[PDB]
Formats: structure tokens, sequence, C-alpha cells
């Protein structure tokens, strides 16, 4: 979402998103770092390509285009600067000049010592509760940002834990077209398409730099979360880590876990869809977790198996036509889920990292709301896991990410929505360790 400087009238007007680094002589002086060699306001590049004819509403959302609807200038890092006012490094350097390369690395979570789990979990706690220091989010559409005054602007503050939430509940919610106008959903700018992978690995990216600052530790990583072991049971729900079920309710968590006291943000969908409102930054419901427990589906009261991993990185080609949720010997749609592990596609299977979701029959199953198990956070590292492994094997083969007709959010320069600044699914194609600054210790089967 938007930096909190740039969640005001003057800045939604201008159409510039350019804030302040160290100003010294007063406002205005320091946009972007430009008084250092470090960045410098200038024009959004936003994608421009058609997309799938199954998006009809062209002209009606405010993610189409992004930022676009938004903002028309953004901050341009020079070299190796990144951020909204330039003053971070991109992924992979640290020091004052970003000049000093890192690599973290990302383990499997049941290998963490006994303090190393414990300070993750209380971690992942502390974010959920801890005000994101620098994105606030929108409330309503465009239409209605300003507020009922025109002078209002209707952001909200937002936890680092929730914001990673809601990015993901606003790549997949509804387009609202007006009241009583049932709102339009075969849209989906994160899932059921190419950027599926890069979407997600942005996501992590991102949860993980902020988890990083939050707790002064550069080195702090996202561990995984290997699901393709095939059991009956979620081997990570327990209270060291992630909590087991309640005995009070099998549908909640333990409390002896916080994340029983976890509370979820998006979960009123009815009002969003139909007065054209967003998710606010307000929780309710707790997390609702039931792994195995799908009596009515039985084909998803069991994780994937170790071989399917095995055999989906067999897929050779990254995605195909209609790079769509029913693509075949499509790598990103059987990683994804669609289709079986070889590559074939039926309207009944769900494998791999849709099986994981759907397993655990309840919040983490549920598109709109499925950050607010935790459990998704190590989910995804593990699928990223698959993806920084694919991008190994095919030397990083990006000829197969189309950039045009792909379903709208999912053309390859499309920029990620909602993720500021601008990136591009391209910039997320590429070997993590020596791009991206971390590595997964892992080793696949054969
Ligand atoms: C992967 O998923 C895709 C979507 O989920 C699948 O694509 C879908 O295929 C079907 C049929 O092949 C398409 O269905 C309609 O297609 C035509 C064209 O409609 C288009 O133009 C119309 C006028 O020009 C407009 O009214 C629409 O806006 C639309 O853009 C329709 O005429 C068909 O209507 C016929 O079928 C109904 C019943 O189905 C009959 O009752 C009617 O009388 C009529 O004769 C279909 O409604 C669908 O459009 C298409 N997907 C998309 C995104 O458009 C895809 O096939 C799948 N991949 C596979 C299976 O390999
Ligand atoms: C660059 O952006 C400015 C700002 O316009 C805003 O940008 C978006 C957030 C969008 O929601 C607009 O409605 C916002 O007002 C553009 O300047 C305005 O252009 C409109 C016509 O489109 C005009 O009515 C206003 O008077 C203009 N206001 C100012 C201060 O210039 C500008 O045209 C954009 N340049 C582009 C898109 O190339
Ligand atoms: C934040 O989101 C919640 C969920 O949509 C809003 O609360 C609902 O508001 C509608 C009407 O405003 C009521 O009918 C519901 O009963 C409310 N549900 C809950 C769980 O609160 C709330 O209005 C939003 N906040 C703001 C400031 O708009
Ligand atoms: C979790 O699984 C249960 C079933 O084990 C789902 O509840 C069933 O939903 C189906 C289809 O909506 C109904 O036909 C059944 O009657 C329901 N059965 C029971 C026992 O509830 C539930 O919707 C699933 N939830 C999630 C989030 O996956
Ligand atoms: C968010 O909280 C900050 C404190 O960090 C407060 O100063 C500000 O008024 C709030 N801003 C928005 C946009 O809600
Ligand atoms: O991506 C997801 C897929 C499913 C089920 O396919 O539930 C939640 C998600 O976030
Ligand atoms: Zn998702």
């Amino acid at each position: 979402q938007f930096p909190r400087q740039c969640a005001t009238v003057e800045a939604l007007r201008s159409g510039m998103c350019c804030p302040d680094l160290s100003p010294v002589s007063g406002p205005g002086t320091d946009r972007c770092g430009s008084s250092s060699g470090r960045g410098r306001c200038e024009a959004v590049t936003a994608d421009s390509r058609p997309h799938s004819p199954q998006y009809p509403h062209d002209g009606r959302d405010d993610r189409e285009v992004w930022p676009l609807r938004f903002f028309n200038r953004t901050c341009h890092c020079n070299g190796n600067f990144s951020g909204h006012n330039c003053g971070t490094c991109r992924p992979g350097w640290r020091g004052a000049a970003c000049d000093q390369r890192v690599l973290i690395v990302r383990r499997n979570l049941l290998d963490l010592s006994k303090e190393e789990k414990n300070h993750f979990v209380r971690a992942l706690d502390m974010a959920k509760r801890t005000t994101h220091p620098l994105f606030v989010i929108a409330t309503r559409r465009s239409e209605e940002i300003l507020g009922p005054d025109g002078n209002t602007p209707q952001f909200e503050n937002i936890s680092i834990y929730n914001y990673f939430v809601w990015t993901h509940y606003y790549s997949v919610k509804k387009t609202f077209l007006g009241v009583g106008q049932e709102s339009f959903g075969e849209v989906d700018f994160s899932h059921e398409g190419p950027a599926f992978l890069t979407w997600h690995r942005y996501h992590l990216l991102r949860l993980e730099k902020d988890m990083q600052e939050m707790l002064q530790e550069p080195s702090f990583s996202l561990p995984y979360w290997n699901f393709a072991t095939g059991k009956n049971v979620c081997d990570i729900c327990t209270d060291d880590l992630m909590g087991s079920r309640s005995n009070f309710d099998s549908t909640l968590i333990s409390p002896n876990s916080v994340f029983s006291q976890w509370r979820v943000v998006c979960d009123s969908l009815e009002d969003y869809d139909t007065l054209g409102t967003l998710c606010n930054s307000t929780e309710d419901g707790p997390i609702r977790r039931n792994p195995a427990g799908n009596v009515a589906r039985p084909m998803v009261q069991r994780l994937p198996e170790p071989q399917d991993v095995a055999q989906c990185l067999e897929v050779g080609l990254f995605d195909t036509p209609p790079f769509y949720s029913n693509s075949t010997n499509s790598f990103r749609n059987t990683v994804e889920g669609f289709s079986d592990p070889t590559g074939k596609y039926d309207p009944a299977v769900s494998s791999l990292h849709n099986l994981a979701h759907l397993f655990l029959n309840g919040t983490g199953g549920q598109v709109h709301l499925s950050p607010n198990d935790p459990i998704f956070v190590l989910l995804h590292t593990f699928t990223d896991a698959v993806f920084d492994e694919w991008l190994r094997r095919y030397n990083a083969d990006i000829s197969t990410f189309p950039l045009e007709n792909a379903p709208i959010g999912h053309n390859r320069q499309y920029n990620m929505v909602p993720f500021w600044p601008p990136v591009t699914n391209t910039e997320m194609f590429v070997t993590a360790p020596d791009n991206l600054g971390y590595t997964y210790e892992i080793q696949w089967p054969s």
C-alpha cells in the first residue's frame, strides 16, 4: 500500500509519492534522497499491454495499470538503493552505501533450535501487534478515498503482519461496480496465473524485510514448512510452534499458543463487496483451523507426498496458454496446485500449494483470509523454495512468462498489486541467492 507520507490530500492530487529522506533545507528538499546521489522522483512505468479477455471491466477498479489510479511519479532509486524514499537497500545489500552484500538462509522450521523456534513465534506475534512504521491501508476505493469532506483521507494504521494480510486481500478482492450491482469475481491479481509465484515471492520478501527492521535483526530469515511429507496431520501444529488444536473447540488453536489470541482482519466480504469498501484494520473473529478435518472432501485430508515435489520440478515450461488455472504442462499451475504433480489438469485435482491451504480446513484455506493463519508464511516460503529450485535447474528461463494476454495482474511487467514501490513480476524472476540475498537450506527428493 502507500507510505503514510503520501496518504495525504496534498500527495493524492499531485499524483506524486516521492517523500523526503533527510531534508535539512525544509520539506521538499530531499525527495528520494536526491540531495545525496540516491534517488530521483520520476514518472512511473506501468504495464500497458493487454490482458486476457477474462476481465471485462477496464476502467472500473483501482488495481488496473497499477499504480496509475493513485500515483504518477514515484521515487526511482539509483544503483542499489531501494525503498519509498530510497532510504534502504535492494534485496541482498546493506551498509550506508548499499555496497556490502548479504545472504541469509531460510531453513526448515523443524531443524531450528529450541530458542530459534521460540524467537520466531515471538517475532510473528510481535509483528501482529506492532504498528507498521511505514505503510497505511486505504479503507475505501479512490472515488471515496478523500472522505466525505474531500479532505480527510480514509487510511488507517495497520500492524506489520496485518499489512501482509491486507495486501493479499486487496489482490483478490472482487471488483466493485455499484450498489445493487453484484461485484465481479473472475479476477485475481496474485493467483491462477503466472504472477502467483512472483507476487507471493515479493510478499514474503516484504514481510521478511519488515520483521528484520522490527527486530533490529538484519539477518532474521523466514523459515519454511515442508508440507510435502504426505502425513495425516500437521507436523507444525504444536504449542512450541504455530499451536496445536484446542481441547475446548477442535476448530480453534490451543489456548497455550499465542496464535490462539490472534484475531483476523478482512473477514467481512459481504460488507466490502456490497458497499464498495475495503478491508480495514479492525480485527474480529479468531483463527479457525482443522487439519485433515474436512470430512466432506477426502482428497484434502492428506498433504502432498514427497515425490509430488520431485515431479512438478520435472515440468520444464514455467507456464502455458491460457496462462490460467486450467493450464496444462505448466510448472506454475502445477506447483500452485490446479494440475496434478505431472502437469495434467482435471477440475478435481488439488495438489501441492493448493492442497496445503485446503488441508488446514479453516482460515488458512480461504483465499481472502488465508494469511491470518501464520502457517501461511511457512506454507509459502516452502512454495517459494520450490520456485527458487525450478529457476536454478532451468537457468531462470523467463521466456514462457507471457508479456500480454495473461489474466489482468499477470502480464510479465505488471506492477504487482498493491506493492510499493512498484515492482514488476520480472524482478522477482531471478535465482534468489545471487540476486535477492536469501537461499534455502533444503534437500530435494529423487
Ligand atoms: C479455461 O477457463 C476459461 C474460463 O474459465 C475457459 O474459457 C471459456 O470457454 C467458454 C466456451 O469455450 C467461453 O464461454 C462463452 O464463450 C462464447 C463467447 O462469449 C464471449 O463473447 C460474447 C459475445 O461475443 C459475450 O457475451 C461474452 O462477454 C464473452 O466474452 C459464448 O458465446 C458462449 O456462449 C455459448 O454457451 C452458452 C452455454 O455455455 C450457451 O447457452 C449460449 O447460447 C452460447 O451459445 C460461452 O458463453 C468463455 O468465454 C471462455 N473463457 C473466457 C475467459 O471468456 C477455457 O475454455 C478453459 N480452458 C480449457 C477448457 O481448455
Ligand atoms: C499526473 O498526475 C496528476 C494528478 O492527478 C491525480 O492522479 C491520479 C491519483 C488520479 O486519480 C487523478 O484523478 C488525480 O487527480 C495529473 O493532473 C491532473 O489531471 C486531471 C485530468 O486528468 C486534471 O483535471 C487536473 O486538474 C490535474 N491536476 C494537476 C495538479 O495536474 C496529471 O495529468 C498526471 N499525468 C499523466 C497521467 O500523464
Ligand atoms: C471496518 O470493517 C468492518 C467490517 O466491514 C466494519 O464493521 C461493520 O460495519 C457494518 C456497517 O458499517 C455493520 O453492519 C457490521 O455489523 C460491522 N461489522 C463488524 C464486525 O464491525 C467497520 O465499519 C469498518 N470500519 C470503518 C471505519 O469503516
Ligand atoms: C471444512 O470442512 C468442512 C467439512 O469437513 C466444511 O463444512 C462442510 O461444507 C460442505 C460444503 O460447503 C457441506 O456440504 C457440509 O455439510 C459441511 N459439513 C460440515 C461437517 O461442516 C467446511 O466448509 C470446510 N471449511 C473450510 C474453510 O475449508
Ligand atoms: C498512524 O499513527 C501515527 C503514529 O505512528 C499517528 O501519528 C498518525 O496520526 C496515524 N496516521 C494515519 C494515517 O492513520
Ligand atoms: O491461494 C490460496 C488457495 C486456496 C485454495 O485453493 O486457499 C487460500 C489461498 O490463499
Ligand atoms: Zn495466496
